[PDB]
């Protein structure tokens, strides 16, 4: 029942990130650093420095577009994307997911049909036809399929519409996808698909009421790349890494 330890796990941590320093930890860019070796403290300090280089905090405001750095953030899909593989992947050496090697040429079919039937994984994407940037999960399921599921965020403008990643892990974050339909997504082939097609693939894998009348296959760049990277992850060390940062810590 790692599958129900899972979704536990998930939800706790996505409830936590209300919380200043669980939100802090969790949602911050240095990624050559482990994610758990974040120290909140520290970071509200940079934040606070940040804003008085900037003449203090209404200035600061004036010169970035409005935002108060201090508020509690809902991650872009890259930055969600790539702590999440942090906290699933990480124990004691750094990951840093901008870095690792990614495949641009493989088909996932080929890719998954190589992976451990006994290894947990999870696949970081960079959809370039998509803009976007998520995660496929393949944990290891005792005499079941290999079972996958989505984690996103996306703050829309693209074909998907918008979605926070809370929302996303509550209603869709223990929803199997079809490996079938991600091989299908996920190829060279899918800029040449039909309207029809393109709309259910995309509204099914990756929109979270799986409504095509939500998707708007217009703004796919066609010539975008579609780049791969996957990862091996402990179960546990993953359970262990989130209930620390839940530990509004």
């Amino acid at each position: 029942h790692r599958v129900t330890l899972r979704k536990a796990t998930l939800a706790s941590l996505m409830q936590s990130l209300s919380g200043e320093s669980s939100n802090r930890v969790m949602w911050n860019d240095r990624y050559d650093t482990l994610l758990i070796a974040r120290d909140p403290r520290e970071i509200k300090n940079a934040i606070e420095k940040s804003v008085t280089d900037f003449g203090g905090l209404e200035n600061y405001k004036e010169l970035t577009g409005g935002a108060d750095p201090f508020a509690l953030m809902t991650p872009v899909c890259g930055l969600s994307a790539n702590n999440i593989f942090k906290l699933m992947t990480e124990k004691d050496v750094p990951i840093d997911p901008t870095s690792i090697e990614y495949l641009e040429n493989t088909s996932f079919a080929e890719h998954v049909n190589t992976l451990d039937s006994h290894k947990n994984y999870v696949v970081i994407v960079n959809d370039g036809r998509l803009g976007h940037k998520f995660l496929i999960d393949l944990p290891a399921l005792t005499q079941g399929p290999r079972t996958a599921y989505i984690i996103q965020s996306d703050l829309g403008g693209g074909a998907l519409p918008a979605v926070r990643v809370e929302d996303w892990i509550s209603r869709r974050g223990s929803d199997p996808v079809s490996l079938d339909e991600l091989n299908q997504l996920l190829s060279k082939d899918f800029s040449k698909m039909p309207d029809d097609v393109q709309t259910r693939l995309l509204a099914s894998i990756l929109q979270i009421d799986k409504d095509p009348h939500k998707v708007d296959i217009k703004k796919l760049h066609l010539d975008g790349k579609l780049r791969f990277a996957s990862h091996e992850y402990d179960f546990r060390q993953f359970q262990r890494n989130a209930q620390y940062v839940a530990g509004l810590g």
